[PDB]
This record gives structure tokens, sequence and C-alpha cells, in this order.
């Protein structure tokens, strides 16, 4: 379902998704210009996503359901954990009393990610490479 490349096709309410986490502005047009792609492996029981794009270049690499130390393209030194959950990839990460969870999901052809904090909704549509 989630292995593979995939390309971001649309973006919605990013940049306000962004400083509701707490990006910097500087940081936040860096981000918004980039345009991501997706790469999603397994080998045995490690997942890794990695990201490409002229903003950051990222990988984790995890274990479901095992708490990890992750440093976000944005520079927070966050706790994450990632589950499967009702068939959506759901990933929590904690940070200076803060949490926010990015959902990927898949849904017909396209694979959505959901990034929310509180009240706050950011939407990217991926599809295949």
């Amino acid at each position: 379902a989630f292995v593979g490349t995939w390309k971001l096709v649309s973006s919605e309410n990013f940049d306000d998704y962004m400083k509701e986490v707490g990006v910097g502005f500087a940081t936040r047009k860096v981000a918004g210009m980039a345009k991501p792609n997706m790469i999603i492996s397994v080998n045995g029981d490690v997942i890794t996503i990695k990201s490409e794009s002229t903003f950051k270049n990222t990988e984790i690499s995890f274990i479901l359901g095992q708490e990890f130390d992750e440093v976000t393209a944005d520079d927070r030194k966050v706790k994450s954990t990632i589950t499967l959950d009702g068939g959506v990839l759901v990933h929590v990460q904690k940070w200076d009393g803060k949490s926010t969870t990015i959902k990927r999901k898949r849904e017909d052809d396209k694979l959505v990610v959901e990034c929310v904090m509180k009240g706050v909704t950011s939407t990217r549509v991926y599809e295949r490479a």
C-alpha cells in the first residue's frame, strides 16, 4: 500500500500548519517553495521514509509502535511513534510539551498526508512517480 516513490501533486494550508508547529518565517518560506518526494521502503520490520527537496533531505527508519528520536526538517528534536491504525500510517511527534500528528493514508491511487496540530490541518496529496 505505502511502499514506493511518491510525488507531490497538491498542498493546502501548509504555511498555517507550519506556523502552528512553531516554524520560523525564513524556514516556512523555503519549505513552502519545495515540492518534495516521499520514498517509502521496507527491510524486514524496519520502515524507511525519505524525502528529497530543495528545502531538506530527510530520512527516518523505524519499527511500528517503537518510539524513536527524530530530527525534523525544521530542526525540532522530537519523540516519534508511528503505528498502523485503521489502515492509516499514524505518526505522532512530541516535543516541548507539544504534539502533532501526521497521517499518511491510501485513498484509491493517492497517498494523502494530513498534518494536524490542534485545530490546524494541512493536506498534501501524492501520486506514484
